RNA sequence: CUGCCGUAUAGGCAG
């Protein structure tokens, strides 16, 4: 069904560099997503770098183009058009490998953890008791900036039924990866 | 980062 997508490059900045783009462009992004809403708007990164743990300079954006043709018809792009280089929207090519897109969180900060073991089992006794690329983000509630680390899942020949977050990650869904 | 789900020092989520 999402046969649709739309690459969105960073133009080169003097002062901000290319991750930090991105951060602004995914949160630009969720917002007009939450507006969209649904969860049939998918997410990759073509330029992807499994090593140096770098999401890349492009934005995929996957839909139908119905969808797509509604999304990019908002001002979500308005704060940085001028630092976004984008084309018209156009059909994945075929055949194509399919991939998840998803969110990764690990366990850590054990203040944490241990904080909420006592909140279930009622400091001393609770005391006792991951390498991906990421983007940064600004909570809209209590203005925490967070890190929503994402991962391309192995290629796989075909897309399992499935939908996507308003951060337009996996939510079960795979998207065409080339 | 903060929190939620779960007996979980399982496995998962939310922003």
């Amino acid at each position: 069904t999402m046969d649709h997508y739309l690459d969105i490059r960073l133009r080169p900045d003097p002062e901000f560099p290319p991750a930090q783009l991105m951060c602004v462009l995914f949160g630009k992004l969720h917002q007009a997503l939450v507006a969209q809403g649904g969860d049939r708007i998918g997410v990759s990164f073509p330029d992807l770098d499994e090593s140096r743990s770098r999401l890349g300079e492009r934005l995929r954006i996957h839909a139908s183009a119905d969808d797509l043709r509604a999304l990019l018809a908002r001002p979500w792009l308005e704060g940085l058009r001028d630092h976004l280089q984008f084309g018209e929207p156009a059909v994945v090519p075929h055949p194509t490998p399919y991939r998840q897109v998803s969110r990764v969180q690990a366990k850590s900060n054990p203040e944490r953890l241990r904080r909420r073991l006592m909140r279930r089992h009622d400091e001393e006794e609770a005391r006792k008791r991951l390498d991906l690329p990421f983007v940064t983000l600004r909570s809209q509630s209590t203005g925490q900036h967070f890190r929503l680390f994402i991962r391309h899942g192995p290629l796989q020949v075909t897309a399992e039924e499935g939908g996507f977050t308003c951060y337009g990650l996996s939510k079960g869904g795979f998207v065409p990866w080339f």
